[PDB]
């Protein structure tokens, strides 16, 4: 009947649909992450084609979300929180990834505040299970580049505080296919400018996986 879906992150209810290509995520606290997503598809319906898991519909307390794992045979996901925290500072100044598939194989802990040497590290160990076509895992890196260059842009004509949201980056491990989406709108505020903390977040993962990109070992 219920089968509880392989979360990387966060602490909330979310089980598969009883229908292939669905997660139902509970919301907990208030209804505000559905207030959201609908405020975004009437203000800004591009950035939430672009960059959000599609919304089919809501039951009580649960949201029906695109499953983003969905059309991969071995997804490999990271969370990295780009949005405010609500009290920690940043464990990686301007961003905190808070998981990884396989992260329990390279002891990483995510209340531990690390260099950006750490944090290179860590991003690498999520590209590991890629494997060793070097000139391949560079295409899933530019190919995420291409996306967060855009992301980084259109936020900047968006009037939204993204407190608490996510980046979820997905490979397969034949490095096929990739993609990255923003999740996690519990928190997110309406503002009369743009949001320059999740920008600087963005600009700053843009800035590690170029290096990654370019980098010739
Ligand atoms: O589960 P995450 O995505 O890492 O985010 C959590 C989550 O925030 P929300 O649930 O409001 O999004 C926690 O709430 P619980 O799941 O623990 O009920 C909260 O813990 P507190 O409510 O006790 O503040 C914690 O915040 P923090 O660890 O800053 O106190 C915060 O983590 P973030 O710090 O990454 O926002
Ligand atoms: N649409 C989605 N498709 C696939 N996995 C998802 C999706 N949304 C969330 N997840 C997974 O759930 C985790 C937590 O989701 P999130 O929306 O951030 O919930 P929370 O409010 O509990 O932090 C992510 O780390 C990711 O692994
Ligand atoms: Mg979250």
């Amino acid at each position: 009947s219920i089968r509880i879906f392989p979360r990387i992150a966060g602490r909330s209810y979310i089980i598969y649909g009883q229908t292939s290509g669905i997660i139902c995520k509970r919301m907990e606290k208030s209804d505000n992450e559905f207030v959201i997503y609908n405020y975004i598809s009437e203000h800004y319906d591009k950035f939430l084609k672009k960059y959000v898991p599609k919304l089919y519909g809501k039951n009580n307390d649960m949201l029906l979300l695109e499953d983003l794992t969905y059309n991969y045979n071995n997804p490999n996901v990271m969370d990295v929180k780009i949005g405010a925290r609500k009290r920690k500072s940043h464990t990686s100044g301007f961003f905190s990834i808070r998981g990884y598939t396989n992260s329990h194989d390279y002891k990483f802990d995510p209340d531990e505040y690390l260099t950006s040497e750490s944090t290179i590290n860590h991003i690498k160990n999520f590209m590991e299970a890629g494997g060793e076509n070097r000139d391949k895992t560079k295409q899933v890196l530019l190919k995420w580049i291409m996306k967060l260059s855009e992301l980084a842009n259109d936020l900047f004509e968006i009037n939204l505080k993204f407190d608490g949201v996510s980046l979820i980056f997905i490979y397969d491990d034949d490095c096929s296919k990739c993609d990255v989406n923003v999740v996690d709108f519990s928190r997110v505020k309406l503002i009369d400018t743009n949001d320059q903390m999740t920008i600087s977040a963005v600009t700053n993962l843009i800035k590690i996986l170029s290096e990654l990109a370019d980098n010739p070992l």
